[PDB]
């Protein structure tokens, strides 16, 4: 991995191949390494580039554990820059990645060629739309949280075991686990929960999702919206993946998965990624 | 004890006789309980409140775990506004809790009627400053503070005892250690140290509290500083208690103590206090 000075702390990041960039945007509680079998399908046609968030992964830490949606906005911004990936980028984006890459189309949408997009934060969410999961998120966002999710770890433990098909093996358990050896290096899992935007809360976060949304829903930048069965975030009669098949120059691309669907499908994704991405290089 | 919503969390206080509102402010890592042997000089003459500041003390935390200085102005001006100590108020404060009633002293001098202070941030600090705290002060602010804050609680099992003068019995210790039993419930101590306008940084702090030294240093507002001997912070021969001996409109005293000093010399501190009071009162 490469890394790179970002504001106050260092952003670790997959940098392989040559050409305009791809950069791909993990989530809550992943990292570079939930993209490492789709990347392959990339290197070739692009220069891949895949962050580990601040907090998150092989990356540096927040010195004033600084860690709402907007702090990694501030460092994620920082990244770019740093790296100068500000020309054709391709976003290849997932959870909260998704919410970061919408966010930075809807600032600089000059600099994006292109957007692929799965189990997406697609606009500000409702509590029906959670299903299966509202009962550990609601929790999450009281007072219990603390408990689950910095003593328990619930995210790594539980959520990330829960959104794969197949069975994770020890090593792939071991290496999600690596970031979070202790409660207090855990607080990052714990925001990531308590940020999403539910019917208004918090409110600062429901206004920048609701602006991207209102931006990508009248956007013709190209994008391709990978549906995962039977998904999660996106699932079929949800009113979110509704409000994402609305979406202009889209097309629609459906692979087997849950939440993580890197896990389950990755070639599947990395081959309807690089057909996208070869279309939108066709007209640059 | 009474408790208050204030923003996303909720405040706990002490609030005992009537009157005029007479507002003890703690600092890291304290609570009101540092001020139990001082309030009784006071609360036959005032309605003597202490709130413990969000994630200390009695009080609730931040969900966010959103613990920088101007996240504390933000809960506690929730507070001054949600119990109405908006006149006639009476400062007194020491340590982190000066810097945040001189900077609600700047920013409406109408509701104070007087400042009494000790040990206290009067303006941005030197290396120099610290004296002897200045290897601890520096470690926290690298990467070693994790572990010496959050694993160890060094504030609470080393610099609380070490700053004050006599020893602390068993009793008081297990109060001061009470709300930090876990590493991940000790962020705001390290957010604390890594605060400090020390040199130029965090520059944002630093600019507000040069901001209330170049106002407090040629306001009229009565003020009361108590220096204790040795001290810490504001100490002979240091330039911090010389710009504080600057400050107009001033009566000094002087009590034995270390930081700390309201464990050592409560007493003389509360009459100190109480003289200052009655004479703000009948100058009013």
């Amino acid at each position: 991995m490469k890394r790179v000075d970002v504001l106050d702390s260092a952003m670790s990041y997959i940098d392989v191949g040559q050409g305009d960039p791809i950069v791909f945007l993990h989530g809550n509680p992943t990292s570079s390494y939930l993209w490492r079998n789709v990347i392959p399908h990339l290197s070739d046609v692009g220069r891949c580039l895949a962050p580990d968030l601040i907090g998150m992964g092989a990356s540096g830490t927040s010195p004033t554990f600084s860690y709402r949606f907007a702090d990694h906005v501030r460092y994620l911004d920082a990244w770019f820059e740093a790296v100068g990936i500000t020309e054709n980028v391709v976003l290849v984006v997932h959870d909260w990645g998704s919410a970061l890459g919408f966010y930075r189309a809807l600032r600089y949408p000059e600099q994006i060629a292109g957007i692929a997009y799965m189990d997406a934060l697609v606009q500000p969410r409702t509590w029906a739309g959670f299903t299966d999961y509202e009962p550990l998120m609601r929790a999450l966002r009281t007072e219990q949280g603390e408990r689950m999710a910095l003593a328990e770890n619930v995210f790594v433990e539980k959520v990330v075991p829960g959104g794969v098909q197949r069975q994770l093996t020890e090593e792939e358990m071991a290496v999600y686990r690596t970031p979070y050896p202790t409660p207090q290096s855990r607080i990052p899992t714990l925001l990531w929960a308590r940020e999403i935007p539910v019917e208004g809360e918090p409110a600062d976060v429901q206004a920048m999702v609701q602006e991207y949304a209102d931006f990508l829903s009248r956007s013709d930048i190209p994008k391709l919206l990978i549906v995962a069965e039977p998904g999660a975030i996106l699932h079929e009669g949800g009113s979110e993946l509704d409000f994402a098949r609305s979406w202009p120059n889209q097309r629609e691309v459906k692979v087997a998965g849950r939440h993580f669907l890197q896990e389950d499908s990755p070639d599947a994704i990395g081959a309807a990624v690089r057909a996208f991405v070869l279309d939108v290089r066709e007209r640059q």
